[PDB]
């Protein structure tokens, strides 16, 4: 039945459609901003439309999946449906460990727009679209679309890119690069900081600290060598924030956990909140893990 690879190949095309929606909303000018729990907790027309497109498109082709999306939404336009699939991905053999997966056992975690606050600020390259695929509680495949990749290159440039990966195959669509030798460059939240977040970072002996939006964007920073660790000692992000990004990072030898070192779980019944934060690195994960203060750990219950 070739379920996993069929799913990944469709999710790739579905994520590309999502990128067209993200760009279309900016181009038409009205972001339809709704405030949820605070002025830094926003929902736009892009979040709502992309979620409708992704969920309807996946459910049309793979009705047995469990699909969980960030937005709590109440008839979808056929114009939002994506029926395509990547023929190239479909040509790749499924890793043998996943070859007998049944569709009803997959759980898909969707963040239709990740970095929404930064989207509304015009920090457009912070934005990603995240489609994460989990089996037996583990994140095993992921798609990350970055709709404004290349947007500063001029009117003749192609906009956007799609990064995808499967554990046992690899991760693709970017150039893997380690961060500069001899430096600790720690990346973290721009808009959702607090004292605990900054105290945990201080304990790492950073040479530089980057404050940017997006969980997907920060994993891209890790795999492209713009940062050496992603440290977020706080509640606030959810399973859809970490599912697809941890796959991409794990596929190239990195590691993402909570602040204690616990792996995150992705079964259908798990709580959405990542209540003990996020710690991630491409290389030297054990260094950063070793520097988390005990006081930070006692404050953050998984
Ligand atoms: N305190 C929070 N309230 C709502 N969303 C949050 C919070 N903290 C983190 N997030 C979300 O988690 C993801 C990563 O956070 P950030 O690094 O701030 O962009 C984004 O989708 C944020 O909107
Ligand atoms: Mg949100
Ligand atoms: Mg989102
Ligand atoms: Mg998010």
């Amino acid at each position: 039945h070739n379920v996993l690879m069929r799913l990944v190949a469709s999710a790739y095309s579905i994520a590309q459609k999502a990128g067209t929606i993200v760009r279309c909303v900016i181009a038409e000018g009205d972001l339809g901003i709704v405030q949820k729990t605070s002025a830094t907790d926003l929902q736009t027309k892009a979040d709502r439309m992309v979620q409708m497109s992704i969920c309807s498109s996946l459910s049309r082709k793979f009705p047995k999946l469990t699909i969980i999306g960030e937005e709590d939404l109440p008839e979808v336009d056929q114009e939002l449906i994506e029926d395509g699939q990547s023929e190239e991905i479909l040509k790749q053999p499924c890793p043998s460990q996943y070859s007998a997966i049944k569709e009803e056992d997959l759980v898909v975690w969707v963040d239709p727009v990740d970095g929404t606050k930064e989207y509304t600020e015009g920090l457009l390259d912070n934005v990603t679209v995240l489609i994460g695929i989990a089996y037996e509680g583990k994140a095993i495949a992921g798609i990350i679309n970055q709709p404004y990749y290349n947007y500063q290159a001029g009117p003749d440039a192609v906009l956007g890119r799609t990064i995808w990966g499967v554990l046992g195959l690899g991760a693709f669509g970017f150039q893997l690069k380690e961060a500069p030798a001899g430096k600790h460059i720690i990346t973290t939240t721009r808009s959702h900081s607090n004292k605990l977040v900054t105290d945990c970072i201080a304990a790492m002996n950073p040479d530089n600290v980057l404050r940017v939006g997006g969980a997907g964007n920060k994993i891209i920073q890790l795999i492209e060598g713009k940062a050496s660790a992603y440290v977020f000692a706080s509640p606030g992000c959810k399973k859809w924030d970490t599912c697809a990004p941890e796959v991409i990072l794990h596929a190239v030898g990195g590691k993402l956990t909570d602040i204690h070192g616990n792996p995150l779980q992705y079964d259908k019944e798990v709580k959405h909140m990542n209540s003990a934060g996020v710690l991630a690195a491409l290389r030297n994960y054990e260094y950063y893990a070793s520097r988390v203060p005990e006081s930070v750990k006692s404050a953050l219950i998984p």
